[PDB]
């Protein structure tokens, strides 16, 4: 068995990080990994990695998407075609994959981003329990399925729990996964937005970007907050030299491994179904879940189609960031 293993761009420390995970533990189960993308993240670019897959003969795609609409009509082509899809990380239209391996429910995600940045705002003697905040979102783009359903929920609870606070940006920024874009941009928040308190960067680009733009303006963490999510090699330098004090993700190497084998178990002719509990070989038993565990207005009817959820984040500071190498 081959599964073609497509991340939302190639060259990104995320998802380097992820086929690492994918090739070391499909080695051990015995089973290709054919990790394939492209160095932008573009639908379009998705569209062609996954129909030369397809022409290609293999058996099983696992594939973040960066644009749901935008890879349907080519994920049904792959069906027809015999071919196993699933997801991990950015998820498609339920009715186009089997099973989706996500880091987390949105409302974790969005509340564990403001978490961290309310952890780190007091940390810099800001009160931001009472204080009228200013923050904005910056992430990849306005369409991808994970991060705005994160953005989502945490403008819900930021609007619930701290009312004080203030989106300075409700359009949000987007720098599209370019790692130079994403500079640019940080410093566009920083140049408009002088007296901005915290920048949310859920997204692995944006992230590192906006810690370079606070450096490249002379700034650290005692004069801006700055969160997000990223692999922690990422970041380490930009925490050791005080530009951030926190900031999460979770395991994706072992993610985009499991994303893969759930693929590689339904291509093996395995049946895979809401409620099963299967065991993955030196990771652990995981339960399928319902779709909406992801959006509750999410169709559940069909019991082929469902949800694999990491059971663990991880919250990154100084003090444990040297425990991790991805
Ligand atoms: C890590 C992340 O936030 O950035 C890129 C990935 O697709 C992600 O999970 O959304």
């Amino acid at each position: 068995v081959t599964v073609t293993f497509i991340p939302k761009l190639t060259g990104n420390a995320f998802f380097e990080s992820a086929n690492k995970g994918a090739q070391k533990y499909s080695e051990q189960w015995g089973f290709k990994v054919d990790y394939e993308g492209d160095a932008n993240a573009s639908a379009a670019s998705q569209v062609s990695v996954i129909n030369k897959a397809v022409q290609q003969g293999t058996n099983a795609i696992c594939l973040s998407s960066v644009d749901a609409a935008g890879v349907k009509d080519a994920l049904k082509a792959a069906a027809d075609a015999g071919v196993t899809v699933t997801t991990w990380d950015s998820d498609v239209d339920p009715s186009v994959r089997k099973v989706m391996v996500s880091q987390g429910t949105p409302e974790q995600l969005g509340q564990m981003l403001v978490q961290m940045g309310y952890d780190s705002l007091k940390e810099r003697g800001k009160d931001p329990e009472k204080d009228a905040i200013k923050y904005c979102w910056h992430y990849s783009n306005a369409t991808v399925t994970d991060q705005n359903s994160w953005q989502v929920e945490g403008e819900k609870y930021i609007k619930s729990k701290y009312p004080n606070w203030q989106n300075v940006a409700p359009d949000n920024y987007y720098s599209n996964q370019d790692a130079e874009q994403a500079i640019s941009v940080g410093e566009s928040i920083l140049s408009a937005h002088s007296d901005i308190d915290l920048i949310i960067c859920n997204d692995s680009t944006a992230l590192p970007g906006q810690a370079q733009a606070a450096q490249n303006k002379g700034l650290t963490a005692k004069n801006v907050t700055i969160t997000g999510f990223a692999s922690p090699n990422s970041m380490k330098q930009y925490c050791n030299d005080g530009i951030l004090t926190r900031w999460g993700l979770w395991d994706c190497g072992i993610q985009g491994a499991m994303g893969c084998y759930m693929a590689y178990y339904i291509a093996s002719g395995n049946s895979v179904k809401v409620g099963d509990k299967i065991e993955i070989p030196t990771v652990g038993t995981v339960e399928v879940m319902p779709n909406s565990v992801l959006d509750p207005k999410a169709d559940d009817s069909d019991t082929s189609s469902g949800v694999v959820l990491l059971p663990e984040r991880t919250i990154f500071t100084k003090d444990n960031m040297n425990n991790y190498d991805f």
